[PDB]
RNA sequence: AUACA
């Protein structure tokens, strides 16, 4: 597991009103850390307004191509299982979404 | 966030391994989006019996002088709701403790 | 009451 790539995962189940329904999630921290903590952080793939693009907590995704069709939000993100679930590797996305990741977690830090 | 708040409520229903239980925990999401999606993130207090101590990523609550005999657990904070689950602030932690929690929380920026 | 169980 390395940078950039795209799990499928599920978050549920969900109470109240978490995000639910499986879907892929973006690995953000490096693999170095995955490795020796075996606890990655994900940010789940949800929808944003009229177009796949930066959307607030939202980040831009149509543009470089890629299978999936959603906008990555790191808005509710959360530490899940990722033993018994299981992950299942589909693609991964350039560097140039990474960074926009990169940029909405330190907006909740306060 | 908003500064000291220890807020008490339940974690649960949780599957893998995930954070669960009724236990006190500190919100890291701020007030621009506590009080807007109202689905804050929670860090997972870990009582340490009688006496507790900072390591690494776990913040000592004990020593200042503060009820919650434990460590949090600043690694997996989980998203969960503060509106239908049911909440109640326990204590308000002092601004120095709370500077250590962010600081690390600061380490998920890596 | 920024969400694809």
């Amino acid at each position: 597991m390395e940078r950039g790539e795209i799990w499928l995962v599920s978050l549920d189940p969900t109470a109240g009103h978490e995000q639910q329904g499986t879907r892929p999630v973006l690995i953000v921290t490096p693999a170095a850390f995955n490795r020796v903590t075996r606890l990655p952080v994900v940010v789940p793939v949800t929808s944003g307004g009229n177009f796949a693009r930066t959307a607030g907590f939202a980040v831009s995704l149509d543009g470089v191509g890629i299978r999936t069709t959603g906008v990555v939000r790191c808005d509710q993100p959360r530490t899940i299982d990722m033993k018994a679930r299981g992950g299942k590797r589909l693609e991964r996305v350039p560097e140039t979404i990474m960074n926009e990741v990169l940029g909405r977690l330190s907006t909740i830090l306060t």
